[PDB]
């Protein structure tokens, strides 16, 4: 008896249930950034209000990537100077964590999945150039001497899903660097994180752990482009 | 006892039944973009990164009209000297695909319904003319010799929702070849998709192929006139 | 045991419970305009695309309204010579239909609620003036000879929310004539609806019966001052 | 054999559990401003049609803050000569009240939490200044005789989430001041709300009581800087 | 010798003598608007802060019509009942002076040329409604008894190149109506000014003589449509 | 005594020479359009309040290129179908009149002076096909049987400066095909002008006479892209 | 023979005689800011990079007038706490400043002209408050022990043309107070300038003299609300 | 007689000796942008339609600057790893040229004043580093052997009056570094010029000659800050 009307009943709720999969946000975070398309224009400014004059900082971040090329920024600051100050990327299938110049690099292959929340979040103090990257709470690649001895310096623009380059004609980004997804968390401390506090930043209830520099819902972070909220 | 509590249960669940279906996307999509209105200045431009100098392709959709008239223009691609190079609509009750040329042109006869989502899709390959309609998967219309030693050339503007007119003047489009409804999943191929591949695309977790040139949550879809997207 | 255990699931869904009920909207409506506050600016612009050159017209909509003044505008069509052509509005509690002139007009005495939808829809013809009000189906109210022998002109302006005012200076219209809720389904017929008709419009799945003249989700409806688009 | 499927059943709610509690507005409110970001030109314009010029107030709110600083303002109604005529703000835990001038406040400690909703609302008479905190419906704090026999004028700005600097720069205001959460059901009265009348205004469908001066869904509210409206 | 260069000097002075000449304002107006054209949406708003609740009013004006239809208007106040209420305007050839409504008018015939400013000057008291309209400082043509006893009351919009049609439509105002050319001196006073007075208004050194209700330099102008000002 | 301070008058007079040279404007023209510079998108569009549905038309304007490349339109009218039916245009250095389609034009050799004001006027009549071009006032060059019995049909959109492609796509507009410099004196009639009449079109007072479907200070023209009245 | 002529050069010369003169500037200034009317919003904001921590200060404007209220604002600074720090405004003939409070002022007593261009600057140190006014370079009228011992802080907003009541409000600052004339050569010194300096600064070749706080030419000034930068 | 009467045409004439100075253009320019002020934000992008692949360029421009710090940028291409590619700017007293990098630079002293316009042309060929600075056609400083085979690449960004330092936060290009005064005839080449076409460059009738990657009246020049076209 029970049973025969639970099977419509569980039926019906199949009409719910991808509904309310799809829209799911990952931690307990209530507000997301949409990038819908990959232009030429699209990105997210931050504007942290502690400078950014510091030697160790770890970079957490909750990405859903719908499509992922070559080179996908996620976030990155960058100096007029040297644009790839800080720099946390995807290539084809791997994660790429950039620190100092472009050519110091941290990759980790092959555990980014495309329609899935994953917490990539990066790691590094200038002591020893000690650089790691951790995947959804476990060390995806780690690094040692590897922008030893460098301070990322102040007046750098800090963006999501793009690089430095500047909108002062419309634009002006290439396409190919864009980000198309969806992107929540973006958090940067002024210390490295301990190992709990990494698998912690990334945990279920755990919206509400955010940085000192860059915090998640305290920040100011303006899409632009056609960037938008999806609350 | 349960039997009793799961009536009322039931009862309660109603209220979230309509709510959801109403809001409902089709195959895994996120993401659509809602023309609420047939105005003079709806439209969405789309901007391929890929130049659409392309002799075949096969362009999927999914749509859902709440209003259909002689002529609803889903998707136009069109470029200076010729307007209706690639342009499929809806009729009354039929769908059409015209490739090339407005003289030619291939029906497909009342298989669209108003308020639900269907997945239009349309093949064309330049060898000989061989063009076909899949509507939901099943072939729906095919014709040969038609458009034949044809090439769409680059520059074109493509558009959804409306066909080349130009918004110059404050809009100026045409509004009873507007279109009024949902729109999502659209995708071209550079390629005549394969039949497994076509009833593939229109599926249940679907949402995530993409085509070449135009891919939806990729390319560059950017509404206009009063459309909005409906995360 | 299985009693039990359906205590905590319906203790469980009784969250989603208000939530989803909050958001609900009537009819198979998807989408509905917001006038979340009674500003001097707040209203929305409808643009019918056939002339207003109309004898006798039968104008539905949906309405659920937050609070209500001695005089708030559901909506208004009005030419430059006579603001007052068509007129739908609500008193402290009752509802009042203007057709032609000012002093003309049907008054349904205590048949609205407040934060409760209600499908509000007014038929006048204009052989002998007989005119009526219809409150969730059932009939509100009835006069005859009322405006009879009139002829709404075409040119004139016609509004949700507000009346016929004008914003060429930031703004402008009256506060206490704003309205502040939500609405939908706003259709405007060129001939008087049967009493089926009527009773139909106003059912469980009957957001697709639209007007000719003004139909939901086909006619250019734009909010403007702060009224947007709850999809 | 129920409870089996059962046991799935409750599986499968647990993705909306969250999900619809995350999105979950207080009392019957089906709107609330979100304020994303702290950012130094966020806030929301309130312009009550009533003037301020009041002796007696009752101003309630409901409040979900994300991040609450040394000095965080919920509301603010100031004058160009004192800037600090009325203001509700949060200390790091505390919750402090100011009326007149910046010296006469009342707090109240450590009864805020962050990340759930609370209806702070703060009385005042000017016969004798006696004030009164109430959070959640009990009492919080009271004081007497403080800014007794006091008069705020009108013309004064009245603000949420930020006090009154200006806009004219393009921001100006204070970051450390501003406000970031969720703010909703924004109401004042031009009398002192009576023990009940508090009780009832914080309720469950509590959502339709609204003061005479201010009036959540009723006035105008206006964000600003990045404010919206989250329905 | 000297009569011999004073050719070739006259001849340099030759050049700016047409350049000085067409930009060229009359009195000691500094600034003028410019209607370039004769859109579907130019015109200008007044916005007096004195009421419009006058009996008696004499409204000053220099014009230079590049084109003059049927009908054009130089400057029209009108409420929401009548929008006639005030309406200086031009037909073929003459001048047209319109107080209370548009059946009672003054008309004087052909004494406005195109291509040069004149100062229209048009009077009117409501004891016996004796009008007059005064041209470059002669009178033109005088009447009585029209729109006697008549009170132009508030909330009217006045505007200048237009009627009251309102732009809540994205222009809407009748192209035909609309003013293409240049005015300034726009003044409007309380009370039927003197005959010297008027002959004064329209002087050489005579851009300091204001009025009370409207004044040229002092009353919030706003261009809209394409008018701007010509300083 | 008179000729030695003449001569410090006439080297003063020298100061002003060029600055009002430099600005001077043809025909008792006082207003004209300027095209800075050959922008992606910079053009001006012209609404005629009269159809373009016509047999025989001659069209003037005055015209000071800057920089004439191996095309550069003054002036284009153009349907959807066909967007070569009316289009002025410069070679290197000759003048080009295309009517109905690019095949059929008319060629007038080196006549066109880049800093100078030109007239240049072009007239056709679909009797014969008798077109003729005048510059300055004399015939430059004339054909028979071209375009022959063809009729520019309605709907086309007419811009200054640019060719018909549209600026949904934030421009579009060909860089090259562009036009730098100003224009004024734009006039387009519904017959073929008299020998007489096109001589006095371009004469020193002759700013007044003006085509009856688009007309210089009459008609509407939007300049867009960097384009502005210099007044 | 030549003085003949001479006669009619002199008669050509006195069209432009008027037209240069209305346009002209004082000192060299090549640039002003045109206040056209007295809007509910016009006002300029100043930038002054350097901080206004300032103990004495001289500050010049050339101001003309075209109609001075009982109250007329030519420059404000103004912190959040007083609005009044500095002030420099007009009464209906006489010049007011404003040092430190409303209480304590400067009146010189009816040397300002309408429609002429007067250089008003206005000094004061705080070692004893001695305060001067010097109009067109000669003292107006000078005081002592007022605003004594007093620092004007930092964070000021500092306009021109209108007092500190910020426009979040879409405007809101008071009609009467605004400025409506021209404006040109505002400098603001850090030390009391000398009487040579002073007059110096209002001769004829003098817009080249510039203060280290506030600059014309240097200082960042933004019109809003309808003013304007004449060139 | 006829000097007596030259006499006061003399005084006359003086009033537009002035005014007409001021205005006053170099070469044949009959537009020019003027950067009113030193802003935090202001601007000129320049689009060149050639790409700047150049390995020898001469760079002219008009320049007239207000004020000069320590270091005023004219303009100034720069990459995104390089941003100092081509920069000129402006000392205390002398012209800096900088080519390839800020170690390697050309200074010329003491040849530039503020108030007069200056014809400063830069030019390097890539061979030998042989870089020149012609200042009003007179050579000023050359040097051999600075950035000696270097190529300045694609896709930097041009831009006059300020640095390459990105507008997407709302400004952000350093205040000290902006340009405030007039500029014009900002023309590149991609070929070391003559010594006779430099001195041809910067004569009388010289604003025809314009570079073949950038030509002032013919690329694209969009001020932005507060710059504008002061035609
Ligand atoms: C992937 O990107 C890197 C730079 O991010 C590039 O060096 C590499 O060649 C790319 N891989 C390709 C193009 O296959
Ligand atoms: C339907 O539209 C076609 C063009 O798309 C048109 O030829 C046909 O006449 C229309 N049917 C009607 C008007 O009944
Ligand atoms: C209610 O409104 C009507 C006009 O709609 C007005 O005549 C009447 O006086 C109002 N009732 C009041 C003010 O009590
Ligand atoms: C908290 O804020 C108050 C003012 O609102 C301030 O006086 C106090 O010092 C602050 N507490 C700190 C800084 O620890
Ligand atoms: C001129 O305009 C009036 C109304 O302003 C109109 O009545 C009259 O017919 C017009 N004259 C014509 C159309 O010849
Ligand atoms: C000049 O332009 C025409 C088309 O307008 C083109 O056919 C011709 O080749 C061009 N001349 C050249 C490129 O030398
Ligand atoms: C002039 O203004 C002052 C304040 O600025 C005011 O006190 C005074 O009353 C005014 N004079 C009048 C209103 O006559
Ligand atoms: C002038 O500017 C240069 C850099 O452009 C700098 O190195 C130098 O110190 C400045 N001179 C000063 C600050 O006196």
């Amino acid at each position: 008896a029970v049973l025969e009307e639970l099977r419509q009943t569980r039926a019906d709720l199949h009409a719910v249930q991808g509904w309310a999969a799809r829209s799911w946000l990952p931690a307990g975070c209530e507000t997301a950034i949409l990038f819908p398309m990959r232009s030429k224009k699209i990105f997210g400014s931050v504007h942290p209000v502690r400078p950014m004059r510091l030697e160790s900082f770890s970079a957490c971040i909750w990405v859903k990537a719908t499509d992922v090329l070559n080179k996908t920024i996620l976030f990155s600051y960058g100096t007029k100077r040297n644009p790839y100050e800080i720099q946390l990327y995807l290539s084809y299938q791997s994660i790429v964590f950039v620190v100092g110049g472009e050519e110091n690099k941290l990759v980790a292959e092959a555990m980014v999945s495309l329609g899935r929340w994953t917490h990539l979040c990066g790691t590094w103090n200038s002591e020893e150039g000690l650089t790691s990257l951790w995947v959804n709470g476990e060390l995806a690649a780690t690094t040692v001497e590897m922008a030893t001895g460098h301070i990322v310096p102040e007046g750098g623009i800090l963006q999501i899903g793009q690089e430095k380059n500047g909108c002062c004609v419309g634009g002006g980004f290439d396409e190919t660097l864009a980000f198309s997804g969806r992107l929540t968390g973006f958090n940067i401390w002024d210390s490295v994180l301990s190992n709990e506090e990494i698998r912690e930043t990334g945990g279920a209830e755990s919206c509400h752990i955010r940085g000192n520099i860059v915090g998640w819902g305290v920040t100011e972070i303006q899409p632009h482009g056609g960037a938008q909220y999806v609350s």
